[PDB]
């Protein structure tokens, strides 16, 4: 108390010794991550440029921007893992998971940056997209929100693990759905395949967050969690309807708003709480 | 000065943004690491037991203690990477390498622990070996030496990177040669195959340390480096001739002492200095 009464966070003199495994649930998630290892080089991008060139300008604009957003957000997730989560959690099985997540985030960032480089030849445009946190207003609200949770010296691990589940689970959900929409339109195999791998990985990262949350003795209240999750949903809805409208690629903004609330509800249930919006998933393709 | 004039260590606002790659040499080492990814599950240990059971009791003693030394030392290397190197180095390319090295060390540590579990069924003997830092006098000198460099609040990155290159390159060298000796005897293919994979990784980790060292503006002196390396050599020689004699598996202690000095010279040259001992490699199998 405050942290000595938390198995996840309390002193572990065996933290750097791997065996024997004591948290089999946590360990199995690390094994799952390790088993689905992939590299950017495995994704075949050789059919994408033709499809990219056939797109309308506004579609290319939307796609390049979603890519820039993902690449930038990964860096924030990564920073939080490197500076906070991988340091403060003292159980070996979780340290292994977080260590592997850091490695996978670098691969995700590389994949996005390689997609940018493949589609966008102009070096000034590449640089613009790489520096999205500073160059792109659409990205700011989400980036600032995530970064505040890294700098927050008060917020408990319980609150911060929820916030990052919201980053990887709510902040990414609209953009993931967007690319699955492109798949439904039969467009850009490399983008859509890499999107399958990455959203799968991110789903696993959110599942892990929920597992860690359940292992906590002093959780934040349902009220506090609702508050964090609702805030995140509103930011994500703003991003997809105002800052970078999904209309640009032919999607229904109204149904997209509903999808984000469905996603949040599922996260809430997975965190062991009650649904908040009680809406259906409007997308058959998700 | 003192850190703000070091490109590896000075403020990098772009540190969590992956592209563009600016340090292509550092980046290529990360790509090499990434391309050689493997998991313990790829190593078949099933054909080892028969050979294991045919050894003399003191050969089994020697091997299990080497395994336990390796698993323990992995956790110290890992601790240093997690708490220090991956935090203090500000260039993205090296941060990616170190992130991937943390993951691989966890895989090494699992491999060593699985080798132990496979060869040793007795749960008391397993626990003895997993807790080697506390239970096994033969590892104390190396463990303490390595751990001092993590806790040293005054030593420079330049001195510590050398120290950990000595850990991964000198403290491991005799044990790797021990296992390569077992291969020459045609014994235990699982052990010796995992040893090939791990020694190769550790070789890369040492190469990376040398690359980082070359990128430093303020390096420690040749004399200071010599002192660190010579000290490491003496400790390793003690380990292999006195604390856990390689005689126990039919190797010559004098030729082993000479091999360590050869390894140290090669590292000295790789660091950009002169030879120290000027001895040949006594082992044709290395
Ligand atoms: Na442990
Ligand atoms: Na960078």
């Amino acid at each position: 108390m405050g942290v000595e009464d938390e198995p996840l966070l309390r002193e572990n003199p065996r933290r750097f010794v791997i065996f024997p495994i004591e948290y089999h649930d946590i360990w199995q998630m690390y094994k799952k991550a390790e088993a689905s290892f992939w590299t950017a080089e495995e994704v075949d991008l050789s059919k994408d440029i033709q499809h990219w060139e056939s797109l309308k300008p506004e579609e290319r604009y939307f796609i390049s921007h979603v890519l820039a957003f993902f690449a930038a957000s990964d860096g924030i997730v990564n920073e939080n893992l490197v500076e906070r989560f991988s340091q403060e959690v003292q159980i070996t099985e979780a340290r292994c998971f977080y260590g592997f997540q850091i490695a996978m985030e670098n691969i995700h960032s590389e994949m996005y940056s390689l997609l940018i480089d493949t589609y966008i030849k102009d070096p000034k445009e590449r640089e613009f997209l790489f520096n999205a946190i500073e160059t792109m207003p659409c990205v700011k609200k989400k980036a600032d929100w995530a970064l505040r949770w890294i700098g927050d010296k008060e917020a408990t691990y319980g609150e911060r693990v929820v916030a990052f589940a919201a980053v990887e689970g709510i902040f990414f959900s609209g953009s993931f759905a967007s690319i699955f929409w492109l798949k439904k339109r039969g467009l850009m195999p490399g983008l859509t395949f890499s999107n399958e791998l990455i959203s799968r990985d991110e789903g696993l990262h959110c599942d892990f967050a929920c597992l860690m949350f359940k292992h906590l003795v002093h959780k934040p209240s349902e009220e506090r969690v609702r508050e964090i999750i609702i805030n995140a949903v509103r930011i994500e809805q703003e991003f997809l309807t105002e800052a970078l409208p999904v209309k640009l690629i032919g999607m229904n903004c109204t149904l997209m708003k509903q999808y984000i609330e469905f996603v949040a509800d599922r996260l809430m249930l997975e965190l062991g709480f009650s649904k908040v919006f009680r809406v259906e998933n409007p997308f058959d393709f998700m």
